[PDB]
């Protein structure tokens, strides 16, 4: 799963991400995001708690060999960006790694 792939970079993403991915049906409508244990990325030019994430540098979460791919791709990134759909509207989010 994404979530136990996250785990595995040198930054610690999970003390600063609390993620679980939401399903509707067949479909994955993307991962909710709340604060992990450091909740220093919530703030009003970053996230939100309960934002959801639907693309991580343009490559869309919901497919999953895209995420897959997206995934390995992060590992070797200084900037990230994420998009997340907060109360209907996208949002991007870049994130110094
Ligand atoms: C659903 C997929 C979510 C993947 C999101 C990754 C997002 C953010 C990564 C945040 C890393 C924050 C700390 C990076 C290491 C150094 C920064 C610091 O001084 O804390």
């Amino acid at each position: 799963p994404l979530v136990k792939r996250l785990r595995e970079q040198p930054q610690n993403i999970l003390t600063y991400l609390s993620i679980s991915p939401v399903l509707s049906g067949d479909k994955l409508l993307g991962y909710r995001l709340n604060p992990g244990k450091d909740a220093s990325l919530f703030r009003q030019s970053g996230l939100q708690a309960n934002d959801l994430a639907i693309a991580l540098n343009g490559i869309d979460l919901r497919d999953q060999e895209q995420a897959q791919q997206a995934l390995q791709n992060l590992a070797d990134m200084t900037e990230i960006t994420l998009t997340v759909e907060r109360e209907g509207q996208r949002h991007d989010i870049a994130f110094a790694l």
